């Protein structure tokens, strides 16, 4: 909030405050004290580096000692002979204790003053008021008195150190003691809650975090903004998708040949439309030798089942959800039933006549619905929200991909399909020479064996290696599998009834 | 360790250093002062800032005297007017901090001055430390109790000592270390040991109040409870919060459980000898209606159907619940299937069944295999277990759990018996040699009603059923249903 004000009230110091480099500041011509009154905070009585605290502690003891000596009975005011020696020793003592105090001075008038500075390694002293002198300010107040940040000027040359005046009254006021703490080698944290001008004006919220350096100098721009799960290119930005550790801002999710996806879905919808078209057609041709050999209801049922079996191809095109996988199972399972049950049930009707199918079908769908209702409940109730989840993102050893998962339930269902087809294989093997005007049983058995073999292969391939199948190979596998099986099973039962 | 050595070198102070009650100490007459020589450490720690403040005020006053007396033109007409300066010097040495009791400086440049915060007015007036200073920077001391024409004075003092320049001076502050809390269970603090609290099963937990006093800690025993000196106890079998050290694994009568198992095994043996008898009477006029293979099939199903009453008598495990499911399901099938199918044969003749039975057995084995696999493969090790713990009022009990699979199973049994019901209602006017359909239908209706009631009561409130009530319920259900179903088909074939 003051970053703009700080960038419009400095010329030589401006660079020095942001870089620590004395080489510009030493060439800048000075005219008076170059301190800052407003850019800083309220005060440094709480949040301050240890040095400052010690600096104040020194003055405190030196102020209490003088106060008690000035408030003692029969105050002599014999400042001529040896009082000046006491005060000079009291000032050299004031300096000698803290390792971060650069000048110190004492002055009073009731007309002399002494000061000292840490010159090279020893204390230089002089008989002249030198350093801090808030006497004019203390008199105007007439306790403690701090000051702002300020650069000292020596022989018309901006000093290369940031000083602070501390001032305290001597007791009515009649003295001003002042230490000039050298605040040049102090730490400052713009990311701290309550401290020296806590302004972290470089990284606010978006993938932001301030982890600053410990030992740098009384200088700013020393706080490495951290990219909280994002890209690091002294700037933080967002990442392509749900893929953290963006060592590059490149993508993690595999690509999709959409050109190959739209053809897939379009051909599937074409086949579904043609199936519905076939159902209407058979509803038109109800007086031919269709009805006599194979009832209309059974054929419309087969076609509705096949329509109910194309669903997986379109379910897999969309993004994997947890409502989808379930519908994938319902469709597959229920259509298999309503299609091959009546297929083999029709064969059963034949073998029985050689020596009433809907009642003997609804048993199948009842068992099916019972199993489905159970599976769905066990998933939705316990293993969808509590611990387990179907939708799983697996890695291809360098890239990820989502998919529906499999479970033992699928293994046993495939086995059921196998055995249910086994009954039809033996049934078809039995009726190998039964009188027929249209030879339907021949085509039925072909469909049955096709489904059995093709389904075994597909299920094996699906359950072996589902950890390394991206979302464009499974689509092709489900498409080539369903097209072969179902389209053959439809043609073999429909085609011959028009010729 | 030095806890035993600290409890063998005290008389009155020992109790005054653990309670902090001046009322005993003030009655104990003492010649001179005494201090705890053994302070299990030295005076160079950062436990309280007070000591830091009183070292700061001492080092700041010692830095002045050492830089004044040793400065240039130090002529030192020491008796004329310097005394005024030194008096202001010592008076201000204790008029800066809040906890410093006496302060004094001695010099030969003998001369000495002192000042003490008496009540609220700091009076200003005109040994070991000075002697050790002559013998020998900063020089601290240990914890020590003062006393003079008093008793052992009721205050813990510390001597701070320094020198000037050689050794021509001795300034001392007596920091009042009486209002300084101590952590007996700190990693680094004064008296940092363990009076009588073993961490094997417990944790200290210090407080923030009182004053310097040993035994200022309330120990906490984890995985157990304390005596209601405070020390720890190993808790009861598998019960982590023992408000009492009483047991949680609820009382279970044995002279009921034994009778139950006895009666069940008696019925099994009676069922087995019911099988052998049938195998003796392979020749009769009764079996022509109800074949031999059908009855032995019913009796073997019944025999295994009894299993649930004996499984629950044992401690429940993961292998147990699974066999409970298998047995119940498998036996229901192999009995009521052939029952219902005999009625079907009757109705069809009115206008073998082993081949029309293995279908059901196949469907059952298929579901069982799947259920067992999904259980043992996923939800037995990952996050999920069969062992479930419920509570009756405020007390626990172990048992097997249920899952939606059981509800759907019950529905299947219902529907299978509704087929039997219709099949029984269709055949209500046939002639017969033994009126078997009459008793069969009686068994079916009974099975349906009792089966519905039991499964409902079983699912509704299984979280509040201690492990002696479920056994009684299984006893009642299985005895009623199965024993009726056996009698109604067997009994009439001997009369």
């Amino acid at each position: 909030a003051q970053k703009l004000a700080e960038e419009v009230p400095m010329d030589v110091a401006s660079y020095l405050y942001t870089g620590d480099s004395h080489q510009l500041k030493r060439a800048n011509c000075s005219g008076r004290y170059e301190l800052a009154g407003l850019p800083g905070k309220w005060p440094a009585l709480a949040s301050a580096h240890p040095s400052l605290h010690r600096a104040l502690d020194t003055l405190t003891h030196a102020t209490n000692f003088l106060n008690v000596m000035l408030q003692s009975n029969k105050s002599r005011e014999q400042n001529l002979q040896d009082d000046l020696d006491w005060y000079q020793a009291l000032v050299w003592s004031l300096l000698e204790g803290e390792p971060s105090i650069s000048r110190a001075a004492i002055t009073f008038s009731t007309q002399v003053f002494l000061q000292a500075t840490r010159e090279e390694s020893r204390i230089l002293l002089q008989d002249l008021s030198s350093s801090a002198p808030h006497l004019a300010n203390a008199t105007l107040e007439t306790h403690f008195k701090w000051s702002p940040p300020y650069l000292e000027c020596e022989n018309g040359s901006y000093k290369p150190g940031w000083l602070v005046t501390l001032s305290s009254a001597i007791y009515e006021f009649r003295g001003v003691m002042k230490v000039d703490i050298n605040l040049q080698k102090v730490d400052i944290d713009q990311c701290s809650s309550d401290g020296w001008f806590s302004g972290t004006h470089k990284c606010h919220l978006n993938n932001s975090e301030c982890m600053p350096i410990k030992g740098l100098g009384f200088v700013l721009g020393a706080y490495e903004c951290i990219c909280k799960a994002g890209f690091y290119h002294y700037v933080c930005l967002p990442c392509r998708e749900g893929c953290p550790f963006c060592a590059d801002d490149s993508p993690c999710f595999v690509q999709e040949d959409k050109y190959l996806r739209l053809a897939i879905i379009s051909f599937q919808a074409l086949c579904m439309l043609l199936d519905f078209v076939s159902m209407l057609v058979v509803y038109h041709f109800r007086k031919a030798k269709s009805i006599r050999a194979s009832g209309l209801i059974l054929l419309e049922t087969i076609l509705f089942g096949s329509l109910l079996l194309y669903f997986p191809v379109v379910i897999l095109y969309f993004e994997p959800s947890t409502f989808r996988c379930i519908l994938l199972r319902w469709a597959r399972l229920l259509g298999f039933a309503t299609v091959y049950g009546t297929v083999t049930l029709k064969l059963h009707r034949v073998l029985k006549v050689f020596l009433r199918v809907m009642r003997m079908l609804a048993v199948i769908l009842l068992v099916v619905f019972w199993f489905l209702i159970g599976w769905t409940s066990s998933v939705c109730q316990n293993l969808e929200k509590q611990i387990s989840l179907i939708g799983q993102g697996k890695t291809s050893d360098h890239l990820i991909f989502n998919m529906c998962l499999i479970d033992r339930w699928d293994y046993m269902t495939a086995v059921a399909e196998f055995l249910f087809l086994l009954w039809g294989v033996y049934l078809c093997y039995a009726v190998r020479t039964v009188p027929s005007a249209f030879h339907e049983p021949r085509y039925m058995a072909v469909a049955v064996h096709n489904e059995l073999i093709i389904s075994a292969i597909f299920h094996t391939i699906r359950f072996v290696l589902a950890s390394r199948l991206q979302s464009d190979w499974m689509l092709m596998l489900y498409f080539a599998h369903t097209h072969l099986t179902v389209t053959v099973t439809i043609g073999l039962l429909l085609i011959p009834k028009f010729s």
